């Protein structure tokens, strides 16, 4: 058995979520939640604009209707994401076609948040994904329903690099950067999965049609040299399928799941090599285990439950507790509440797992966003999850 064949989820009680809060209802196919080591943000059902909650971690039970919110939006919000380099820093994409860029208090906010640090003006439709750079210092991509994709400097405000219609030339479902931010890979509804150096926008790599049906196919990188993808039948069967993207012609795994209408969410682990799958509507949360050992794409098990997913954040590394196995923790939005779910590793030490934890991406950038525009690549820089070792401070 893998030793994550017997990982399973627990959800927090009661009094360790966050209740009565007013989920968006916008159909989107995106998280709508986004967690930190300091704070769970959550997308907000808002009919004047654009509103989005973000709460110490600490800060569970039910919240209170007047919280503060993060507003300044002017239609509803889209995509949230932190940003891995600033615990404190927070992106979101709207119907207002504008990306904003937030700095929270620590301590949360005190009164609502209008104004942001940076408002990113270019796209000209809804702004449905938001995704920092892994390792380059302020940089954050967009993409709208204008299918442009633009990638910003957040420390000038300036729009740096420039996709357009002409190489995504129908919706993004998905865009997802590589494990050192070199590459993208996209994910179109004209049912092309694409592999790009963005600076200069080379293609280096192209799946056309992964999946036959008609229904979003999302795609993230997985383990090196490899993606993965969440699709559908030409009958709506869910699949998902692993590829080398240096030999495109059939997938190495393709595995039939059930027949819903729902979007499945890929969320990778470079760390343990485990892929998470949850859609919103559906109850449930899959796991599989990425190996070199054929068939490659292995299934562990899943999570079950009573209550549907509206949503869904994950909690980085730094986040975890590792003295209790913890190797992931998903924010189920479901209803009017917030639910953590525990992934755990059944074990018994007092000692650290270094087999379970290894050294993991860290908070500190690997390169200035200049460095990175001009040409450099590099992995980000690493931290020890064990006890005692201090994480670097944010710029």
């Amino acid at each position: 058995s893998s030793k994550f064949r017997h990982v399973f989820g627990q959800p927090a009680k009661a009094d360790q979520c966050y209740e009565d809060v007013r989920v968006s209802q916008t159909t989107w196919d995106s998280g709508f939640c986004a967690v930190n080591p300091k704070f769970m943000a959550l997308i907000c059902e808002a009919s004047g604009g654009g509103a989005f909650l973000v709460l110490p971690l600490g800060k569970t039970g039910r919240v209170d209707k007047n919280v503060p919110l993060v507003c300044g939006h002017t239609a509803p919000v889209l995509d949230i994401a932190w940003c891995p380099h600033n615990d404190n820093v927070i992106a979101s994409g709207s119907e207002d076609c504008t990306v904003m860029v937030w700095e929270i208090p620590d301590g949360g906010l005190v009164l609502p948040l209008r104004e942001p640090v940076i408002t990113l003006e270019g796209h000209t439709k809804r702004v449905g994904i938001v995704a920092w750079h892994p390792t380059a210092q302020n940089v954050l991509l967009s993409a709208g329903c204008d299918n442009v994709i633009l990638v910003w400097d957040v420390g000038t405000g300036a729009a740096v690099l420039t996709l357009g219609p002409d190489v995504h030339p129908d919706t993004i479902y998905s865009v997802d950067w590589s494990r050192d931010g070199a590459l993208i890979c996209t994910s179109c509804r004209d049912k092309r999965v694409r592999v790009i150096e963005p600076r200069k926008g080379t293609v280096v790599a192209e799946k056309d049609r992964p999946h036959e049906g008609t229904r979003p196919v999302h795609a993230v990188f997985v383990s090196e040299g490899k993606i993965l993808t969440t699709g559908f039948s030409r009958m709506s069967e869910r699949q998902v399928a692993l590829w080398d993207t240096k030999h495109l012609e059939e997938p190495l795994s393709l595995q039939e799941l059930d027949t819903s209408s729902g979007v499945l969410l890929p969320f990778f682990d470079p760390d343990t090599n485990i892929v998470y799958l949850c859609g919103k509507g559906d109850s449930s949360i899959r796991y599989f285990e990425i190996t070199s050992e054929a068939p490659f794409l292995h299934y562990l098990s899943m999570f079950s439950s009573k209550e549907s997913q509206r949503g869904m954040g994950y909690m980085p590394k730094r986040g975890l507790e590792v003295n209790k196995c913890e190797i992931a923790r998903f924010y189920k939005l479901h209803e009017r509440k917030c639910e953590p779910i525990a992934m755990t590793v059944p074990r018994k030490s007092d000692l650290f797992q270094e087999d379970l934890y290894p050294p993991t991406a860290g908070p500190d950038p690997a390169l200035t966003a200049e460095e990175w525009l001009g040409g450099r690549d590099a992995g980000p820089l690493l931290i020890s999850l064990k006890d005692g070792y201090v994480p670097p401070k944010s710029r």
